């Protein structure tokens, strides 16, 4: 079965925390030219990304309505625009990885190979199933139906690896700007589950598909 592997349960701790180690390890080394120009502000920004900055940032960007947010909402976008700066200096990963999550059934329900998905807010990833299975255990508090998704992303663009600025975590992760676009190679859903294979692809690209926004779970217009 195509998804038998990340159905199967997970390596050892050791194994995990090691790849975990040797990912971030290899994103430090990858460090090109563009970090010579990282600003603190920049590193401090992706540095804190991970464990709070992506609540706010990401309900930012998915939000229907921020005219409510007042000071708040200038330092949501200033916050965001800092991250996607840093985001561009970092080293690109290309490669399989992974993402555990929640998506609308009436959305899930649609869903076809060929479809373009669209994440509003930055979309997290890791290399790692082991990691990315840990992010659809609970939700928070929702008035939808919500179904867990493992998504297993082939990655030949906008993947930049944040690993390298994660030094309190194992988690092997490999960021997307906001409004990253993934086309369905495969689906398979069994026992109220859903396994989803993506591919990265360019939004100017598409053409002569269907798109939806992933969160909201409205079309998106061609
Ligand atoms: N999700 C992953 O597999 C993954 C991979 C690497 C690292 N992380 C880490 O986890 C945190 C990011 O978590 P995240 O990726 O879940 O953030 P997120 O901002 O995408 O989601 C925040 C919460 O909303 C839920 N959610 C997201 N999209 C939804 C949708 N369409 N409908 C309903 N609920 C939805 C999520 O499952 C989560 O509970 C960071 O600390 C990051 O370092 C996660």
């Amino acid at each position: 079965g195509p998804f038998d592997a990340i159905k199967q349960p997970n390596r050892s701790e050791e194994e995990v925390t090691q790849l975990a180690e040797d990912f971030k390890d290899w994103s430090k080394a990858s460090n090109g030219w563009r970090y010579s120009f990282i600003t603190a502000n920049e590193k401090e920004a992706v540095e804190d990304f991970s464990i709070s900055g992506y609540q706010t940032a990401n309900d930012y960007l998915r939000a229907t309505d921020t005219s409510t947010w007042g000071v708040a909402g200038a330092d949501a976008r200033q916050y965001i625009r800092t991250v996607k700066s840093a985001l561009n200096k970092l080293p690109k990963y290309k490669g399989t990885a992974y993402r555990g999550t929640w998506v609308k059934l009436s959305l899930l329900n649609k869903l076809e190979e060929g479809d373009v998905l669209v994440e509003p807010a930055f979309t997290s990833t890791s290399t790692l199933p082991e990691v990315a299975k840990r992010f659809s255990v609970v939700h928070p508090n929702s008035p939808q139906r919500l179904k867990r998704v493992l998504f297993e992303v082939k990655i030949n663009q906008g993947g930049h690896t944040i690993a390298g600025l994660s030094e309190y975590s194992k988690e092997a992760e490999v960021l997307f700007a906001p409004n990253a676009h993934f086309r369905i190679t495969q689906i398979e859903r069994t026992s109220n589950h859903t396994y989803i294979g993506v591919e990265t692809v360019k939004a100017s690209a598409v053409k002569n598909t269907q798109k939806y926004n992933l969160y909201s779970g409205e079309e998106v217009e061609a």
